[PDB]
């Protein structure tokens, strides 16, 4: 499936998608991005809209 995580922070900013088997993996894929970049805040999950977000 295809997901869409909106990047929101100081170090990182913008938007992008992620192809994972499930929402759980979809986050693990981007986890390296926000981590390697240092950007970290609060992970939001919603089944109604099926979208991921992060605020720093």
């Amino acid at each position: 499936m295809t997901f869409k995580l909106i990047i929101n922070g100081k170090t990182l900013k913008g938007e992008t998608t992620t192809e994972a088997v499930d929402a759980a993996t979809a986050e693990k894929v981007f986890k390296q991005y926000a981590n390697d970049n240092g950007l970290d805040g609060e992970w939001t999950y919603d089944d109604a809209t099926k979208t991921f977000t992060i605020t720093e």
